[PDB]
């Protein structure tokens, strides 16, 4: 039977990485508690904890603690610099997204891609942009399917093969 | 000959929507002098005059002065009540273009879809929303790429058939 087309796993990533940033924000506060950086547009967002997508964003969550400290780190550091303007969120993000990707796509440069938009999201947030999260979800959306990576994952089983 | 892809029409939209905004911009500035409302970021945005994209939104922008007069008066009032974040601005403009192209698509359709990009910037500048010109260009390109609109402009032999 058909698993998931392109087109289908292209959808399916705003749900994905909602579910991620949601799961993500929560381990942040698990470990960091009173440290962790508050961004509330990351706890209201729209949610379904059991729905497949859910679980995918959830499970990319977890493992993204253990296997994305070094993409992350380097994010945090690096996105120090950036201003809070549409225009320059759009023109970094696009920059290192591409810049994760050249030499192809593997299921740990996807979650990096997941953490990136993750931590340029909240960055944007701290500096006052308020009611962007949206606009970074979309940036990682459109990203994905005209770079070939709803395509690549289409081709690995659909977004339930991160599972 | 092959004229113009549905993919060459897509990525053509960024240079013909910068173009009507400048131009239109400018026939604004003509027509109403001290009283046009001021945008800085329409009169420095990327432009090639001599290119075709670029004579083909200033062809729109002039046949627009004329035939989008009652998709424009509009658009200002039902502007006026937009907040200055990019959700609510993606938003808005995806209620508003979807409801343009609901019965199909024509030229006079595509136009008012520029102008409504226009005013929409315009207006989010007006309101504090600076650097957010770049996002409106992408939210036209990328509805004209994924609701057909580019493939219909293909289908009519490209942008050049506007001219
Ligand atoms: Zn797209």
């Amino acid at each position: 039977l058909p698993s998931a087309s392109e087109e289908q796993v292209a959808q399916d990533t705003e749900e994905v990485f909602r579910s991620y940033v949601f799961y993500r924000h929560q381990q942040e506060q698990e470990a960091e508690g009173v440290a962790a950086p508050a961004d509330p547009e990351m706890v209201t967002l729209p949610l379904q904890p059991s729905s497949t997508m859910g679980q995918v964003g959830r499970q990319l969550a977890i493992i993204g603690d253990d296997i994305n400290r070094r993409y992350d780190s380097e994010f945090q550091t690096m996105l120090q610099h950036l201003q809070p303007t549409a225009e320059n969120a759009y023109e970094y993000f696009t920059k290192i997204a591409t810049s994760l990707f050249e030499s192809g796509i593997n299921w740990g440069r996807v979650v990096a891609l997941l953490g990136f938009g993750y931590r340029l999201a909240l960055h944007v947030y701290q500096h006052g942009l308020t009611g962007f999260l949206g606009q970074v979800t979309r940036f990682v959306v459109d990203f994905m399917l005209h770079h070939c990576i709803a395509r690549w994952i289409a081709q690995r089983g659909g977004w339930v093969a991160a599972l």
